[PDB]
């Protein structure tokens, strides 16, 4: 009768270790136990296109699945919120 469906993939583009994407990270995981999008962290400093792109503004979320930039350093909460469930 029903059946959720499959999630959305987030990913984080940063580099190096950086705290906000430490408090990101644990800030997602803490979601992840209500709604999984798994979680992956990604170097843009090797990816100057990513680089130019964000640079500045990075511990960014990433929406996949979307393909399509969320929030970024400082969860929003909201806007994942209205996304992802």
């Amino acid at each position: 009768m029903n059946n959720q469906v499959e999630p959305r993939k987030l990913v984080v583009y940063g580099r190096e270790g950086c705290h906000l994407c430490e408090e990101m990270i644990a800030s997602l995981r803490v979601l992840q136990k209500k709604s999984w999008f798994e979680l992956e962290v990604i170097n843009i400093d090797g990816n100057e296109h990513l680089t130019r792109l964000y640079n500045d503004r990075v511990p960014v979320l990433f929406a996949v699945n979307e393909d399509k930039e969320l929030c970024h350093y400082f969860l929003d909460s909201d806007v994942i919120g209205a996304y992802l469930s």
